């Protein structure tokens, strides 16, 4: 699977029939249908002891991986019951600034979207968590093009070294706190992974406030390759799934 005409989102349902499921992601967030929910508790992003390990081009995106052997970087609160450990983050982005995000807001597409993936520690390990309807929590953050995001620059700086599928590099001592906007105001809804196997295990928490990144930063994302070394170059761009049917779901606002 991939993002091209012959292996892209329109084809995924043949190997992963859940692609046409009842709680697929992403979705369009219609701000006039989302309802404030005063029962939501404050979101707690606890990343002070985060332990990043490595950055990997997996042919679909680049992934910054963390040590999730212990409660070191966790998400709690909000719509969540319990504790969810950060395992990795990645981005989706476009070929041009007017597309790239997976979620949309009143049909607006942002230039890119950051996903911080967390699993529910009550299930012991990630593999067990993704067999549960509350196994994962993904914090989604939109990127727009404006001023540079200083906290993103160390990421941008290493991409030269993982240009092709299968390449990795040490990426210790990275602080993901530097990727957040000021506000933790969010929308939440039950959904899925947005990549095969498209498992319907995720509590989505999508921040309302985008972060700004510079044109130079996003241009460096677009120099990555989907292909492996020595293979013909296919630029890693437009690695986003479009909005899926909302079906019988409710999107709730924390604000
Ligand atoms: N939006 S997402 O489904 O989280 N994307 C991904 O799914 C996962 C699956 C497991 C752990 C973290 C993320 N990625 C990024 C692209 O390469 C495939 C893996
Ligand atoms: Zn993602």
């Amino acid at each position: 699977w991939g993002y091209g005409k012959h292996n892209g989102p329109e084809h995924w349902h043949k190997d992963f029939p859940i692609a046409k499921g009842e709680r697929q992601s992403p979705v369009d967030i219609d701000t006039h249908t989302a309802k404030y929910d005063p029962s939501l508790k404050p979101l707690s992003v606890s990343y002070d002891q985060a332990t990043s390990l490595r950055i990997l081009n997996n042919g679909h995106a680049f992934n910054v991986e963390f040590d999730d052997s212990q409660d070191k970087a966790v998400l709690k609160g909000g719509p969540l019951d319990g504790t969810y450990r950060l395992i990795q983050f990645h981005f989706h982005w476009g070929s041009l600034d007017g597309q790239g995000s997976e979620h949309t807001v009143d049909k607006k597409k942002y230039a890119a979207e950051l996903h911080l993936v967390h699993w529910n520690t009550k299930y012991g390990d990630f593999g067990k968590a993704v067999q549960q309807p509350d196994g994962l929590a993904v914090l989604g953050i939109f990127l727009k093009v404006g001023s540079a995001k200083p906290g993103l620059q160390k990421v941008v700086d290493v991409l030269d070294s993982i240009k092709t599928k299968g390449k990795s590099a040490d990426f210790t001592n990275f602080d993901p706190r530097g990727l957040l906007p000021e506000s933790l105001d969010y929308w939440t809804y039950p959904g899925s992974l947005t990549t095969p196997p498209l498992l319907e295990c995720v509590t989505w928490i999508v921040l309302k406030e985008p972060i700004s990144v510079s044109s130079e930063q996003v241009l460096k994302f677009r120099k990555l390759n989907f292909n492996g070394e020595g293979e013909p170059e296919e630029l890693m761009v437009d690695n986003w799934r479009p909005a899926q049917p909302l079906k019988n779901r409710q999107i709730k606002a924390s604000f």
